[PDB]
């Protein structure tokens, strides 16, 4: 019975809910810099999301307990009525960790709520988290060493990240990050045709291809960005027109 | 002209190699115990490689200094008339580290000696690391707690893995790692046709979809097994039949 070309059905009456935090600024206290661009990252990909049938849900600069309770209500939400589920972090991160504004939470504990365990309603529906996370140092590129662990969750689940161990992630103050720069391009282009790991592979490609010989600061010169992925998908995954 | 259906180039004279690492026992004052069933996947890997054009090179329970020399062989040795690279292990390992016979030896270093940089046939070239390794514990199911970290590489790598953190990687001792057996079948019926990370989500869902309700051994219950792929490709990755 068994099929090579096997797809998530994309056929519910909603495609599903994009939650995207937030973070620009941070609590004195944890000294890390405002990440100037990423309303560029929120606004893009706001749109792009939009445009493929997400009910798209913005929150910017969340305190810990502000952001789980946000989260936690989505996840016991019923997402009978859905196709999937995506959520994305803008902010600093560092190991297994993002930063809300006031303090580090544990990727794991996020992910968990979606788990199929805790959240019966997205059992065999794609989970979709991508993460712009990096280590705190007109349009400036600043450029951020990678620390997030280029983690997997569970069944279902698509991983995304902007950078992979050793590399560095780049942000534009006025243009964002050079990861969602090309995702949401790729996503304007592609987003209702490709698979979304097919497409996944071209950010790859544009991001790794973007030249760092000649640059304005010296010492941002030979510091490249590949980002990666980590599939748990057990389909083929597109976001076809939902019909009206 | 970008191109979203663009492929690696696979029209190489040969297809390129592929390196086996077959850990069996191990050292004794290591205590680790013997992964009986590895050589069916070392078998079952050997010969379904070797029909998609594959030179596979086998090396059964080396210790560390004679890995390492036979990896850096490899390494330096011209891929310039190959169409990709393929690297497996089949043994313990604990976060960032497999076990050789005798000791640990960290997967950045293995996997550094092909990046861009170190070994110029490779570039731009597919290099496919698979990873069969988890906590050392007539045909019995052993269990082993995921225990190796789903790490990515540089750019154009494909990382491949048993398991996930929190899952668990099962071996019968007679047919091998459920990881390797349901690869290997894909590899068989699709390895040919379908787009390699198309065929590693086959792999996912017939991993994930294994039954682990009704068990011989009590305690083997509720333990599920998710395997990932951690992806830099920037292309798509095809094993069409080469001719002559
Ligand atoms: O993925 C697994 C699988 C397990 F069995 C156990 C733990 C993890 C955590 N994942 C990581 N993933 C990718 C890069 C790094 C880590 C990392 C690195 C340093 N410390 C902790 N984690």
């Amino acid at each position: 019975m068994f099929d090579p070309a096997e797809k998530y059905k994309m056929d519910h009456r909603r495609r599903g809910i994009a939650l995207i935090f937030n973070h620009e600024r941070f609590f004195w206290h944890l000294t890390l810099p405002e990440r100037r661009g990423t309303c560029a990252d929120r606004d893009n990909l706001t749109r792009r999301f939009s445009d493929l049938g997400f009910e798209v849900k913005c929150f910017n600069d969340l305190k810990a307990e502000e952001l789980l309770l946000k989260i936690h209500e989505v996840s016991t939400v019923s997402h009978a009525d859905a196709d999937c589920f995506v959520c994305v972090f803008l902010s600093h991160g560092e190991g297994n960790h993002i930063y809300a504004y006031d303090a580090k939470i544990e990727i794991q504990t996020l992910t968990g709520l979606f788990k199929g365990d805790k959240c019966h309603s997205l059992v065999g529906k794609p989970k979709i988290f991508i993460i712009q996370a990096a280590r705190g140092n007109t349009n400036i590129t600043e450029v951020d060493a990678a620390s997030v662990y280029t983690l997997p969750a569970g069944a279902d689940f698509l991983m995304c990240y902007s950078v992979a161990e050793g590399y560095y992630s780049h942000r534009e103050t006025v243009n964002g990050s050079w990861y969602i720069q090309d995702l949401c391009e790729m996503l304007g282009k592609y987003g209702s045709s490709l698979e979304f790991t097919e497409l996944l592979t071209l950010v790859n490609r544009k991001v790794s291809q973007r030249r760092v010989d000649f640059c304005k600061d010296p010492s941002a010169i030979g510091k490249k960005q590949v980002p990666c992925f980590a599939s748990m998908l057990t389909k083929k995954l597109h976001f076809f027109p939902k019909s009206n």
